[PDB]
């Protein structure tokens, strides 16, 4: 896999942001994750989460993966780095997203995100609390 350029248009929320890829405007949502929804408990503190880690970044890259690299909404599904830290892996790590939407083909980074999600969960941390 390799990480490709991108710049922030917009948040949007815990796992899916807008940002201008190859010069086009894009929704990408994050691989391999799911959250709260946004009046579930948790589902603000998501998107407060992403909006910082991606708004704070000086460098935003896309990095999809083998499989199918849009979906049937139109949305990009990628694994997304903020200053090459990743936004899929930290969402998890910290309880505000639960491994998930785990096909064949688009998952190289399922057990670096089950590793994340087991530590959360050992530590009771916001949606295992
Ligand atoms: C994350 C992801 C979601 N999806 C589709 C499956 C779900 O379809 P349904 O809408 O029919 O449930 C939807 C979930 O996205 P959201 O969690 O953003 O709603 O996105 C993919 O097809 N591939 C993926 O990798």
């Amino acid at each position: 896999l390799h990480k490709e350029p991108a710049t922030l248009i917009k948040a949007i929320d815990g796992d899916t942001v807008k940002l201008m890829y190859k010069g086009q405007p894009m929704v990408f949502r994050l691989l391999l994750v799911d959250i709260p929804e946004f009046n579930e408990k948790y589902g603000p503190e998501a998107a407060a989460f992403t909006k910082k880690m991606v708004e704070n970044a000086k460098k935003i890259e896309v990095e999809f993966d083998k499989g199918q690299r849009t979906d049937k909404y139109g949305r990009g599904l990628a694994y997304i780095y903020a200053d090459g830290k990743m936004v899929n892996e930290a969402l998890v790590r910290q309880g505000l997203a639960k491994v998930a939407y785990v096909y064949k083909g688009n998952n190289t980074h399922e057990q670096l995100l089950r590793k994340a999600e087991a530590q959360a969960k050992k530590e009771k941390l916001n949606i295992w609390s």
